[PDB]
């Protein structure tokens, strides 16, 4: 099943889409700057692009840590991104009451992995009618993602993306099961599956790692990737696109 | 560090406290009947007891499964349990706004494991000044519980209980690391550590399992045991179960720490 | 199923048996010294005891590391231990040809965990007719221990002890699943299950840890405890450790099963 | 570091080598038949190929499962395979004493994973001077493979291949950590790394589609080879896809500074 996000076609047999941006929104200017870099790089390589940021850092290291610009100002910044660059955007939501106002602006809304079993949040997200990115919890098996999907379907929204972000491996470590992508396609109706390489590595030189992991996941035939930014983003994306184009050219077996 | 919960002393070197009751508050009469059974059995054996239930079960298996009676009616039911039996009660909160009204009635408030890194909820719970039970996420190592504790301390609340629920072990399966209890005691200032045996097992006759797991954990010297029954351990086997737990706890607690 | 080892009855509803001694045999005199300490401690506490050591470290990280006295000298030492103290002994075997000569002297022969899939070794061990201790591999689930048991049964030896030593948990770390003991009892015909607390900890002060873990495992009702000291727990803490283990085992074993 | 195995160059920057064959040797005729099928498919695509079989397999699932024809007849079969097809061969050894006579014939000798810490076997294998395939245990972290490598080095042999097979993931299941390949390369001197996809999967259109995804994922990380444990057109279709990816990957320089 493909999903149309404005003029972008997201699907497991379509050219991969890049989801990327910044961790937390800090100001309009630094956001536009970062977005412009991703736009410039993705445009010249011919890769569809969706800009990602959080308006709120929900898990702060301190009760006094900077939390980001917050919802009202964050939505202003997202509106400016869309106007300046004409691309879709994606953000995460953490409370049911945030879903409707966020969805008025953001093309894709994201269900954080730790909250993926929170029924009130699922229902509120579904009711927006927006495209939803479902982050797979670190402790959920790939074959149980279908139970989340079933909830969203019961709540009336089928525009769902499934997003791998690794599985708990002992204490304080993650592993990515490359067979999970296939299990999720098979059991969830071939909804688009994307790979959050950044969060999959959070516990693991490091640029080489991200590239190896991204290549491995994209070899399994996926709708898209998350990655964070001398020209390392372009060097990564060149290689990713080469592999994606090759894989997408082979008939499915 | 011990914590006083009304007339109960909760601590890792005190007689274990039973936290038990039901999954979701579904009605007043049935809640009182269940609680009366736990009361009778725990009074008979001399075990301190705190009644547990959810008023809003936020992580149901279907979106239209009953969430429970909700905040206002749930708090009334809790008030009635406290008035009838004179025991403390414990319930979970999911949203910052619920923290004050729940804390006014409930003697312990619970931070759900999945929400345990949500800073807004941690702060709102801390600020009530109530005793707090912190559920350990399945994906968090026991040496990182101190980071949740630190956030409560920064927010001004040190009346904290740490609750083991198991750790992710491959797919859809939990293991309880018996060494985690000690890691938590050592890194978190010997706050009370309790064991949620019910949620530790839900990924796994079954009564025999709960008993083996409960005994093992209590052998490591814990402040309490957290469980659910169904009118989950069968409610009528409660006395036999608790006899065995009390036996072990009394033996362990009677010996000095080595 | 109980197993008689000379005058010792080993079984999951019998008083626990201590399997203890040293990592590797280095000399007769140090071996007799260490064994004498274990003998006097266990005799006074009334705990059945089997002396353990390896005659060869087959798996050291250097090709030049000390490996121990070796088979010929090692069997001479075990003969002297038995003659001096009148106790059974246990050692591991790593090659099929060692099984018959080892079994002539050693009451219990041990299958190293890494070698548990080696059919040639299983057959050679089984054919001795000796009691066998099966070290549970770190990657084998407790419901699959029956596969190793099956092989020994097919080879005509049912005198088997199942020895827990932890399960792989991410990289370079082990966890002990307290529910795994029950699974093994249920699926392997209630053969004696024992717990190797030492090896279960080698990826993880240490004294308090070993005690907590040992108490936890024994709370599940086990035939025995397997451990190492060095003159591994310090040898002089042995008595205080065993006092606590015995207190808990006595309590558990006094409670009717169910 | 590359390793020359007759006319094959095995290395993490070289065209991938296929390792495959039959589980246990039963007879010369049956062996030649199966080898000829792998030879035909691999020659059609131009993929370097090493035939694998056990002569005495000590870790079968039943104690009376056939272990193979044994050393003397097994080595006669391998001699004939090498002579008929002009390819290298690989076999596992578990007995220190068998290392020498096996190495007279078998180009690569394989260290079973469960035996990988057994010092006497490691030394005996090392002393042959042959290429050695080290099977990575399910319970060993990739940063600890260097300790096995070190024991081989001490015993005088550096012609080592590292074979990934997956890692223990809770009970029963194995997961392949795609980052482990890189950790092995970095810590073990860029020795050739090969991927045993089949083992990696035994615990999990059905199995063929899985094996294909998993093999592609591993080969995307830049590997010296692919290793299969025990349809003519199905192996061909599978290898076409692996070769495509490998050729793409291997043609691009390793990422800059
Ligand atoms: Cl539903
Ligand atoms: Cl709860
Ligand atoms: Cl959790
Ligand atoms: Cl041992
Ligand atoms: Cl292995």
């Amino acid at each position: 099943m493909d999903i149309k996000i404005n003029d972008i076609t997201l699907g497991n047999n379509s050219p991969f889409v890049l989801f990327g941006g910044i961790n937390v929104l800090e100001s309009l200017d630094s956001t536009l700057q970062t977005c412009a870099h991703y736009v410039e790089v993705t445009r010249k390589l011919g890769i569809p692009y969706i800009f990602k940021a959080s308006f709120d850092k929900a898990n702060r290291s301190s009760i006094h840590s900077y939390r980001g610009v917050g919802l009202e100002e964050g939505l202003k910044i997202f509106e400016k991104v869309k106007a300046e660059f004409g691309i879709p955007v994606i953000t995460d939501v953490h409370e049911p009451h945030q879903c409707q106002p966020v969805a008025e602006v953001c093309d894709v809304i994201q269900l954080p992995a730790r909250l993926a079993q929170q029924t009130d949040l699922v229902v509120a997200m579904a009711k927006t009618g927006n495209v939803v990115n479902i982050k797979k919890p670190q402790g959920l098996s790939p074959s149980q993602m279908k139970n989340i999907v079933e909830k969203f379907h019961e709540a009336g929204n089928g525009k769902l993306i499934l997003c791998e972000r690794g599985s708990s491996f002992g204490y304080d470590n993650l592993v990515v099961d490359m067979l999970g992508f296939g299990v999720m396609k098979q059991t969830c109706g071939n909804l688009p599956v994307i790979f959050d390489v950044t969060h999959s590595l959070q516990t693991r030189g490091r640029r080489a790692q991200a590239l190896d992991l991204a290549l491995a996941g994209m070899a399994t035939r996926l709708a898209g990737l998350f990655l964070e930014s001398l020209h390392l983003l372009e060097d990564f994306l060149i290689r990713i696109k080469a592999l994606d184009d090759l894989i997408k050219s082979q008939p499915i077996l």
